[PDB]
């Protein structure tokens, strides 16, 4: 039997073995009161000690969220979907610990994407038991409200306060300072990582004073505050959480009395209406996430980034190739799943119209312009690739990259990749490319188990990229010292050097899609 005793009580795990090891896996373990009746759209409340032991030996409730629905049985889209019961209680978090305990243990702490309206850490791309298995850190992953019952903002009032569920995140690593120890886990070596609105997560506990603490290091995969997605205004949380109010019957005059009808509504009700609190919609629209709240965030994260206002320490950050390729098949007309999607210059039109309904018609066109200047000729496919690009570029690389170059520019190192693989069991078809967090299997070590159907170039890659992450977390460095490997550089500003990630050969280059990002982050921010 294997018990440890937490501040708050005794929890009892379960052993796995993995690659002729051992793996202590506790599951599901309880951080915060349920977050039911009084307390719905209240930041998370301390735990009530307990009596007797918790078993933590299955994966707990996911958090209430609305279902991918476009592609039933399918499970490129379906590998996505919550495998556990939804549930308003759902703040809870699993612990996976080498064998034999460890003494004193680098501890990584996964955040999940999900546009801040889906998302669940007990997903099997999330499986930590691997990275602990052969790395010897402590993995770690909690589950945070999304949507509507974790980012409702009505700013000042605390009783939707907004960025509850970062601060379901921010008790979460509370835990772990307290009690990891109990588990062989060193509370002095913590590095957050996270992949889309988790990696945004973590940009965001880099600029929140309650979360420096907390902390030691931090891994931004695809994702980041600064990316237009991100952050929601004032203005339009407040139009939302109100728009939501009509919907759902509970416009009152009495902003309290509004939040104290929506407490007493199905979650269903609540999760109906979640869309229609927008105009009009893109396949990345986040109608509740982060706002300003004068809490966890303090002032417009843009200027804070800018101003050299966040927590210095080393970080690492990527993109993949083909970012924007997984949201065209749910909107963008001429696209599907199941033809190679050959669009012409008037679906490559309509297409910015589905991803930029409230921009200009110039804003629009200075998009076309800009990407549809080619060479040869007359290729088929040169608007369905641009599009793809378009969204990708504007969406996740730029901001990525132009958070990295701010971050980097007040002094601590920062490392970048550009990941260019595309698995070989990827259910999607070949012209979507390196998709959107397609990348996360081979950081948490899938391909390491050889029953899996992969193939060994992808073996060694997962090895490698398991054994950079491991490193920068445990040193702050993300280099593979051991096998004659390529030698990741930091990236400075100016210089901007990357690391690309792939099965074959592994290469630094500098200035990743200088030209594109110009556009976007120079030009487009004006229309
Ligand atoms: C951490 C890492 O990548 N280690 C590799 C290992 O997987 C491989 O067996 C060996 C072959 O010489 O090269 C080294
Ligand atoms: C573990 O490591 C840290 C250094 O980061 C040290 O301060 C702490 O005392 C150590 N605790 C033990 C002995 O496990
Ligand atoms: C609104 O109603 C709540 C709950 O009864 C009360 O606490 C608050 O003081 C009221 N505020 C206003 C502006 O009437
Ligand atoms: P992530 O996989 O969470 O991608 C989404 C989805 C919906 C909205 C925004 C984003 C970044
Ligand atoms: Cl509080």
């Amino acid at each position: 039997d294997i018990i440890i005793a937490t501040k708050n009580g005794k929890v009892r795990g379960m052993q796995l073995t993995v690659f002729g090891g051992t793996v202590t896996a506790f599951l599901g373990i309880p951080y915060a009161q349920p977050p039911l009746g009084r307390l719905r759209f209240k930041k998370p409340q301390s735990l009530t000690k307990w009596s007797d032991i918790w078993n933590a030996t299955k994966y707990a409730n996911s958090c209430c969220q609305n279902i991918d629905q476009s592609f039933p049985g399918f499970h490129g889209s379906e590998m996505w979907n919550p495998n556990t019961d939804l549930s308003e209680d759902c703040l809870y978090l699993n612990v996976w610990i080498p064998a034999p305990k460890p003494k004193n243990a680098t501890v990584l702490i996964w955040i999940y994407g999900g546009g801040f309206q889906t998302g669940t850490s007990s997903l099997h791309v999330y499986d930590g038991k691997f990275l602990a298995r052969v790395e010897r850190v402590i993995v770690v992953s909690m589950n945070y409200r999304v949507g509507a019952l974790g980012f409702l903002a009505l700013p000042g009032n605390p009783e939707a306060p907004g960025n509850m569920g970062l601060f379901d995140q921010q008790l979460a690593l509370q835990w772990v300072q307290k009690n990891i120890a109990a588990f062989g886990g060193n509370p002095k070596s913590v590095t957050l990582f996270g992949e889309s609105a988790g990696a945004a997560s973590v940009s965001l506990h880099l600029l929140s004073p309650g979360s420096h603490s907390l902390f030691t290091r931090a891994i931004l995969q695809s994702g980041s505050f600064n990316a237009p997605w991100a952050v929601t205004s004032l203005y339009e949380a407040r139009n939302r959480t109100l728009n939501l109010a009509k919907l759902t019957g509970c416009s009152r005059e009495n902003e309290t009395e509004i939040i104290k009808c929506l407490r007493n509504k199905d979650p269903q009700e609540i999760l109906l209406n979640e869309a229609f609190v927008v105009p009009y919609g893109t396949p990345l629209s986040v109608n509740f996430g982060p706002t300003v709240d004068g809490d966890f965030l303090t002032d417009m994260p843009d200027i804070l980034l800018e101003l050299g206002q966040f927590k210095k320490t080393q970080i690492l950050v990527g993109v993949n190739k083909d970012e924007g390729t997984a949201f065209l098949v749910y909107g963008a007309p001429g696209f599907s799943k199941d033809n190679n999607s050959i669009i012409t210059r008037k679906e490559f039109q309509e297409g910015l119209k589905i991803f930029f309904p409230g921009v200009s018609e110039f804003g629009k066109e200075s998009i076309l312009f800009h990407y549809t200047d080619w060479v040869d000729d007359q290729r088929p496919e040169n608007y369905r690739e641009a599009l793809g690009d378009v969204v990708g570029d504007y969406n996740f690389i730029c901001p990525a990259l132009e958070f990295t170059k701010k971050f980097s520019e007040w002094g601590n190192n920062a490392f970048f990749y550009y990941f260019e693989h595309r698995s070989s069991k990827l259910p999607w078809p070949e012209w979507m490319g390196v998709m959107h967090g397609y990348e996360i299997e081979f950081v948490f070590g899938l391909p390491l188990e050889r029953r899996d159907q992969y193939t060994k170039a992808e073996e060694i890659l997962s090895r490698s990229i398991v054994k950079r992450w491991a490193n920068f977390a445990k040193y702050g460095n993300p280099q593979e010292t051991q096998n004659n490997s390529t030698s990741w550089p930091v990236f400075k500003s100016t210089e901007q050097k990357y690391l690309t990630l792939n099965t074959e050969s592994t290469r630094i280059m500098t200035k990743l899609r200088a030209q594109q990002c110009r556009f976007w982050t120079s030009f487009f921010p004006k229309v």
